[PDB]
């Protein structure tokens, strides 16, 4: 019967009650915890049954409390944390924990040794202030995340408190090994070797692991409950091999597991991801619980034995100290900290000051000095102060820091956060009054109590000179609930242009969430954009600018370097001597009994020589001229004996650990390569939505032509950066690209498969299989190879969209190409000139130019279709801006071409429906902008449609209420008004009835259609052989009874 | 009371999924059916499955009125606030709101479900002034409401 | 749109509307006429509608600060 | 439909597509009967068989049969 | 006999039930939802078996069975996580029991073994089959007449 | 099979010895105390408890007289 059961249940029982029961308080429910703790304890110094249990488990040994307590608490603490900002301002938190807890540690160390009557000695009041030292702030992170900004100090905050407790407890044990465990004595060159060990093989073991578990986690599909806990073995083990088998410090060790496990969120399952949150924050919060609860009972009966009113003032006058000492060690290294990215203001020193709140890491050491120290009053004494600053810090630090948070002035809600939850409220107030009103007049719920209802579906506003800037920002808005008309005025026209820009500038932070949400940009790079266009609209009457954007995807640094000299350094016979190199290194592990089998017969005679150095590399480079030297060091074949083999394994295995070097680059590479892409893309996709929209946003032509000037230069700036960036690292980028289509491709048929499961067609399990498939294909396409080579222009031409299937026109087209080099030419398209044929781009970056028209096409894009199609001149002019390679299939061939293959959807019906399709994008986009579509569900939209044969309409067509838009491709057409003939290319107006085309110079005018989305499902099978392959073939939908 | 609030909770649920689901078969059945008197027949049948689990719901409103109101009561606070949360979810879409503050709304609306949960199961009926007060054509204009009241007329038809 | 009770006429006038229905999207315009006292109720619907400009005012105690005009509808 | 609109995109235009057609290639996973599914395929002369004729009483249950499964 | 059978499931039954109202007073802390079942699990077993002297497994399983009937009680995104920890907590003991049966059978049961033992095992599972198959032989007529009646494909799956 | 392994590597070497007698040589009580409450609370919560109480009798009647008429079965071939 373990009592282990009852005193952890109830402690769970009693964690519940004080977070119920506090929610309201500002006391934290660790202090309540802390006084049930101090009930349970004289209960049980009391009672003798509450005595069993409490002494069964609070009178615990110290090492299984460290080695079950701090691997959970340590690695939520590195779990938890957003390891991007955290090391975006690495440095500054790095140099504060580590240099601050260094010299906080020895003030507190020389403080108690000075005021406490207690001879302590060097090394005991160093364990004290490493003890004192370690800050556990959850309230403060918790208070700073949910006060609007200041998020980058809860994020400084959060990583000092983790390296701050991580080497606090690296400094409590080694000076908890000076002072109680050993006492041996040890010279200056192992001291060196044991601080060298300890401080560098602690993250060095922590790193390996880490890397070792997440290329565990990245090869694991469809089975959480392997994930999960091989998070948590690897979190155990990495802490007790590290403590107990290597010696080393074990809490660093957890720190960079964490860290790496928490930056590699992308090898893990979302579910899984999401579970392992909340698992690891139910962990810490049992892990939290338990201490609270084992240190209140152990101070009650054992701590509080021993305690006068000169303890009490020792106690206060500590806290009084702790508090200047931690101010005066961040007023010290501020000078240092404000001159990093993220300076430290004062209010922020203030903050970070208060926010020390000690925690359950301070505790759990006080506990293992009392039970180590035995009957000893110094652990009486370290115990009951650890627990009187932990009380103290924690009610008044926390109480006084929501009040200091309001009064400093850092709690107050931003205007545009309370522009736009005002908005919100309103939005649902309105959608729930219209709820109300629908369900009142309901077949069913009907005589409801809808006075009950409205006051339960309630939900309110958050938030319920300041006052001469919003007479400012309301003097410079004279809109439409304010119809005067006027002239403006220089003044008048300086307020116009900078609310123009702050329209501008949070247009498109619209822009940027509504491309993360529905999903083209990742987290990071949605981060960056939303800052940079902070900072824009923050500062000096400037836009967005191309090089704070520019900075991302700059990708060189010292990765490129090693990539270059890595490819520059090379140039199953290969595997079956590679596992000879490991099945010789093995044993020269065991030589470093008949002397161990005379050397186990003299290395298997060297291997047979190396199998007479296979087989003279199977009858055969300077790589083999070392290999050669090997060789004569082993005709050669005690030093010289162990030397050989030693300098035989590593010479070999350096050809085999180069190309996964390449590969790890290659990696690194390709992470920085994919932010820079969608830093750019969401940038450039941002920039086309906001020019959508600003004709309605900004009234007057002068501020509205400057802004649309503005963004086009840059819009243009980064599309040349990104061509530029393509033509950089081709591999890489062709990888990313390849990435990026195989997520947007899976992306889409998820939603296929959410839709079909929606509309009912699907089951639930049916559904839940394909989601299945499509997750698993997710986690495949995560670990992919990251240096994909780029296709060759053969097969450029197969995989475009106007010839895809048909292998007879791909044979014809091939046969009858002519690749082209233009280096700088400039001559590929000229304004007037005939159409000569098409330019189907390979490689190289074009630039567009003409009516005024301005774009950079890239490879995959066709040149020349609307002359060839349409037998007219040339619209643009088309230059090269890097040795662009085109396909140049000539006009005679492409009629050739046109005229032969028409048995299939012919090859002017494709022509037609991709220059359509281009041609198309964006007048709907025009049209539909305010509804809220993308680019991307505009294009999608378009690809559905089909042009119409004009033959079986013989030149009359109807617009029936089937189609949902209707686009006029080349020329014109009447109507049954016949007011006008439509002049140019624009989508048709809905309300026309008819569209009469007219025979003319031949052009035979195409209009694209696109049909609006369409239970039966009626299928036929057919058994074949072995009667496994039973397949439905004539799905149908379309049947009678 | 809470245990007679279950049985009739589904009760209603399944009469009310087998009159929508009849609604709707019956507004698609036109295109499926092709046969005019196969047509004539399903249409029968189904109408006269929709009238009388119609008459069997309004029947077991008059059974237990109290009970039937509390449950009425839940099904319109839930509709209501799944409709909130979807317009919560548009507007974080479509970018207007942040992630945290459509997290902090979202919040609160699952509070109000999970406290919606826990609800009396014998909501009383309200007195037949309280149902001229909360109808469609005059909710919020009191004088309007003042009028109507003064100038009504409580009829008891019984059969 | 769709006409409650009542007859319209169209601007290519081929024939008033006869029944209560869905008015068909092809119509440019309706021509309702004046007749026997009904005045003929037709329903539409429009499609739904990011500057968002508020104005907020302080109140006694400053804690009570809200934003009161949220317009969405505003000049430079 | 994604594919081909993939294929002309501004930016991912240059990728490596039969790697692509490749990993998004989801397939079925499912990959007396055959009169059964004889009786049930002439039960449906269709918008897939366009023969007019006149129905029979065979013909006539068989089409109430099919009717009542569809409803 | 009267107190195991009885007390057992009355006693699971109790807990239960202050478990669900605990569960349904609970809002916007999830840790607080998932340390209550723990809890209340590890609490319902060991206060059975030790201090009442009843059967704690019945009452696990009372308590598991009206826990998983009222889910509406706890919040949705407290029930998934609350199944995949209860599922990964029972995969956990399985592991540990299977791999500590493996080394006292390896330590201990297999130092006294002989071949009319290792007969004695192929006997007892083809008698276990056997008896199993035959048990649910016996109890077919009375299986049959519910709801859901066993065929035979039913029963010589379930044997 | 891999428990096994580990523990005839015990059975002959010392440190794993120590591992697995500090663990596999466990008091019962503790035992049943930590794994029977995991396994059959999460065998009830897995549950689907709408269809097993609508064959809730016979489930019951198979489980219980089944289970009672099969240890008597077992323990007679077991004796005999
Ligand atoms: N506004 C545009 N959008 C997309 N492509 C264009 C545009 N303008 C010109 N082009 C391309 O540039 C080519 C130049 O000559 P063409 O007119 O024969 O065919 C043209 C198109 O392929």
């Amino acid at each position: 019967a373990p009592k282990v059961i009852v005193f952890i249940s109830g402690s769970c029982l009693f964690g519940a009650i004080s977070r119920s029961l506090f929610k309201k308080l500002p006391i934290p429910y660790t202090v309540v915890l802390l006084i049930l703790g101090a009930i349970l304890g004289v209960v049980a110094s009391n009672v003798p049954l509450v005595e069993e249990h409490t002494r069964d488990v609070a009178h615990m040994d110290p090492h299984v409390l460290l080695q079950i307590f701090l691997p959970v608490l340590i690695f939520e603490s590195a779990f938890a944390m957003d390891v991007h900002t955290f090391m975006r301002s690495f440095s500054q938190v790095c140099i504060l924990a580590l240099f601050g807890l260094v010299v906080a540690s020895v003030l507190t160390a020389v403080l108690a040794m000075n005021l406490f009557n207690y001879n302590w000695n060097f090394s005991e009041a160093m364990m004290f202030g490493a003890i004192m030292s370690a800050t556990d702030p959850v309230a403060v992170v918790a208070l700073l995340k949910d006060l609007g900004a200041s998020k980058q100090l809860g994020t400084i905050i959060e990583g000092e408190s983790l390296l701050n407790d991580g080497c606090a407890i690296v400094i409590f044990n080694v000076f908890m090994k000076m002072v109680f465990f050993p006492q041996l004595t040890s010279t200056v060159g192992q001291n060196v070797l044991y601080f060298l060990q300890v401080a560098v093989a602690g993250p060095l073991w922590g790193y390996a692991v880490a890397k070792v578990t997440v290329f565990f986690l990245s090869h694991i599909f469809n089975d959480a409950l392997v994930e999960i806990t091989i998070t948590l073995a690897a979190t155990y083990l990495t802490y007790y091999i590290g403590d107990i088998w290597l010696e080393v410090s074990g809490v660093l060790a957890v720190v960079v597991l964490g860290l790496i496990v928490n930056a590699e969120k992308t090898s893990i399952s979302p579910e899984v991801e999401v579970f392992l949150h909340r698992f690891w924050e139910m962990l810490a919060y049992l892990a939290n619980t338990l201490i609270f609860m084992m240190v209140g009972v152990v101070v009650t009966q054992k701590a509080l034995v021993a305690v006068d009113k000169m303890d009490w003032f020792y106690l206060i006058i500590l806290y009084l100290a702790i508090t200047i000492i931690r101010g005066m060690v961040i007023s010290l290294f501020s000078p240092i900290l404000s001159r990093i990215g993220y300076g430290l203001t004062w209010r922020n020193a203030v903050i970070m000051t208060w926010g020390g709140l000690r925690g359950a890491v301070g505790l759990a050491l006080a506990l293992v000095v009392e039970n180590l120290a035995g009957n000893d009053v110094i652990g009486s004494k370290f115990l009951f102060h650890t627990a009187g600053i932990v009380v103290l810090t924690l009610v008044i630090n926390a109480t006084t820091i929501q009040t200091l948070l309001r009064i400093l002035g850092m709690s107050d809600i931003s205007i545009p956060k309370r522009l736009a939850m005002a908005g919100a409220v309103r939005r649902i107030h309105e959608g729930q009054n219209r709820t109300l009103n629908m369900l009142k007049s309901d077949r069913f719920l009907a005589d409801a109590d809808w006075d009950i209802a409205t006051a339960a579906c309630e939900i309110s506003d958050p938030y319920s000179a300041d006052e001469l800037t919003l007479g400012e920002r309301k003097s410079v808005c004279p809109g439409c609930k304010a119809m005067v008309p006027n002239e403006p005025s220089p003044r008048e026209f300086a307020d116009m242009m900078e609310e123009a820009r702050l329209r501008m500038l949070k247009a498109e932070k619209i822009s940027y969430w509504k491309q993360f949400e529905h999903g083209m940009l990742a987290r990071e790079a949605l981060r960056l954009l939303v800052q940079h266009a902070e900072v824009a609209a923050d500062e000096k009457d400037q836009f967005i600018l191309v090089d704070d954007l520019k900075k991302s995807w700059q990708i060189k640094g010292i990765y490129p370097w090693l990539k270059r000299k890595l490819e520059d350094l090379i140039s199953a016979f290969e595997v079956t001597i590679n596992i000879a190199i490991v099945l010789n290194i093995v044993p020269i592990i065991m030589e470093f009994q008949k002397i161990e089998d005379a050397l186990r017969i003299s290395n298997y005679v060297f291997f047979v020589i190396y199998a007479i150095e296979a087989i003279v590399k199977i009858l055969g480079s300077h790589w083999n001229k070392f290999d050669a030297f090997i060789l004569v060091v082993a005709l050669v074949d005690v030093v010289k004996l162990f030397r050989l083999l030693r300098g035989l394994r590593m010479l070999r295995l350096t050809k085999a650990l180069i190309p996964k070097l390449i590969l790890v680059v290659n990696g690194k590479i390709n992470n920085q390569l994919s932010l820079g892409y969608d830093v750019g893309k969401g940038y450039i996709i941002g920039e086309e939505e906001v020019g959508k929209i600003i004709d309605r946003m900004v009234d007057n032509k002068k501020i509205l032509r400057e802004l649309k000037h503005i963004s086009e230069t840059g819009r243009l700036q980064v599309v040349k950066e990104l061509g530029l960036l393509q033509r950089e690292h081709p591999g890489i980028a062709v990888s990313v690209k390849t990435r990026q289509a195989i997520r947007t491709i899976l992306n889409h048929s998820r939603e296929t498969i959410h839709e079909l499961q929606g509309a009912g067609l699907l089951d639930e399990m049916e559904a839940h299989k394909l989601e299945l498939t499509v997750e698993i294909k997710m986690k495949r396409l995560m670990n992919a190879p990251s240096s994909i080579p780029p296709p060759p222009p053969e097969n450029l031409l197969k995989n475009v969209s106007w010839l895809a299937g048909d292998m007879k026109l791909i044979d014809f087209i091939k046969a009858r190409a002519s690749l082209l080099h233009f280096d700088y030419g400039e001559v590929i398209v000229r304004e007037g000139d005939e159409s000569d044929g098409l330019f189907l781009i390979v490689s190289g970056l074009v630039k567009l130019y003409g009516k005024v028209f301005e774009d950079y096409l890239t490879v995959g894009n066709v040149i020349g279709e609307m002359g060839v199609l349409t037998k007219k001149p040339r619209n643009a002019t088309v230059t090269c801006e890097t040795t662009v390679q085109v396909y140049f299939i000539t006009a005679e061939d492409m009629n050739i071409a046109i005229d032969t293959f028409t048995l299939y959807p012919s090859l002017e019906y494709r022509l037609w429906r991709v220059v359509a399709i281009r041609i198309a994008t964006p007048l709907i986009m025009e049209q539909m902008a305010f509804q809220g579509w993308t680019q991307e569900k505009v294009k999608l939209h378009l690809e559905r449609g089909y042009l119409v044969d004009l033959a079986e309409s013989h030149f009359q067509f109807n617009i029936d209420a089937t189609l949902e838009d209707v686009i006029l491709i080349n020329g014109t057409a009447y109507n049954a008004h016949t007011r006008e003939e439509i002049r140019s290319p624009c989508l048709i107006s809905r309300t026309v009835h008819k569209l009469t085309f007219q025979y003319t110079a031949t052009e035979e005018p195409r209009l694209f259609v696109v049909r609006n989305a369409e239970p039966i499902l009626d299928g036929r099978l057919d058994v074949d052989s072995k009667r496994s392959l039973i397949s439905i073939t004539e799905i149908s939908s379309n049947m009678c009874l």
